[PDB]
């Protein structure tokens, strides 16, 4: 496994969590206990604590406002679900001030969500912070995810959990997430999610990268395959 991370010179960490324990692959293994922004990572979370407080629907559909979005994809309407997958930053934002400042700190403190912090600007924080939260404590909580087990109803954390259905390869499942915190210095990457194996044996995972400004945007989705493939969890169908 271990030439396809530096063969870029990447400053990265890659973490398996199967409920018992934690294994760390990369560059940069101390990544996995380092906080960062969580990016569009947080749309997990985001999506969550909306469903749960009624501020929002995974039926409902996010209208297109008509002014041009950071991408020209983004100027269509969304469900919840749409906009996880092409992470559109916009529909999630009003997804943020439908729920609020007080809201949003106290169920992210309620749950647990890593350092807790979101400050004044409820459409903001996870983006340039002060919002931060480990690779470590990313994969926990979508291994939790995974297995209904968040502080959250089970309706719900199923709900979000088909918003982050990505690939099937026969009868494994997968699932993810991709977060670009570009307002940070430096950038950060990430690629988080779990796989439904065959077995029934759920693994979380969790790809934290340094972005150096703007790489191609599907690198962090294939070097996290890749590393699902070399480890056995997510073999290439």
């Amino acid at each position: 496994v271990q030439a396809l991370f530096n063969e870029i010179s990447a400053d990265a960490v890659f973490v398996t969590y199967d409920g018992q324990n934690i294994k760390k692959y990369g560059t940069h293994l101390d990544r996995a206990k380092t906080a960062y922004i969580p990016a569009s990572t947080f749309k997990i979370a985001n999506a969550l604590i909306g469903l749960e407080n009624h501020k929002a629907t995974s039926t409902e559909i996010f209208k297109w406002d008509g002014k041009p979005r950071f991408f020209k994809a983004w100027d269509k309407d969304f469900t919840l679900g749409e906009a996880m997958q092409a992470s559109t930053v916009p529909v999630y934002q009003e997804l943020a001030r439908r729920i609020g400042p007080s809201l949003m700190q106290s169920e992210l403190q309620r749950i647990g969500y890593g350092n807790m912090q979101i400050g004044t600007e409820v459409d903001q924080f996870w983006l340039k912070g002060p919002l931060t939260i480990t690779p470590i404590q990313e994969v926990k909580f979508v291994y939790d995810l995974a297995q209904g087990q968040l502080p959250f109803k089970p309706e719900v954390q199923q709900q979000v959990k088909e918003m982050l259905y990505v690939e099937r390869r026969g009868e494994n499942r997968l699932y993810a997430k991709s977060g670009w915190g570009m307002a940070v210095d430096p950038q950060v990457g990430w690629y988080v999610g779990f796989v439904e194996k065959a077995d029934g044996q759920v693994v979380a995972f969790a790809l934290n990268m340094q972005m150096k400004a703007g790489d191609d945007i599907a690198l962090r989705k294939q070097l996290s395959l890749d590393v699902l493939d070399k480890l056995g969890v997510f073999h290439y169908l």
